[PDB]
DNA sequence: TTACCTCAGTGCCGGGATGTGGCT
């Protein structure tokens, strides 16, 4: 079924590494994809851990963005 | 406009004076 992967596909736009709608969701615009902060000695901080992506836009899609995003 | 999607002491006080240490 083309079309049901061409609608998965199309989720993969929006895969993030840091969420800018996480406290709200009225937040519009672009996603985020910036490589970990060099380590401080001092904070606890994503800049000792590995690389890891997410998924956020339309309610609906939830399921079709499971496909590439897992 | 709509559909979707989550697990005998003592204590101050004044005042003139003895004596001293640094500069020339």
């Amino acid at each position: 079924d083309e079309g049901h992967i061409t609608n998965c596909l199309h989720t993969v736009r929006w895969l993030h590494t840091h969420n800018l709608k996480y406290p709200d969701a009225r937040v519009s615009g672009e996603r985020l994809i910036i490589n970990a902060p060099p380590l401080i000695p001092g904070v606890i901080s994503s800049a000792g851990l590995p690389m890891r992506m997410g998924w956020a836009h339309d309610s609906s899609d939830i399921n079709l963005a499971k496909l590439f995003g897992t």
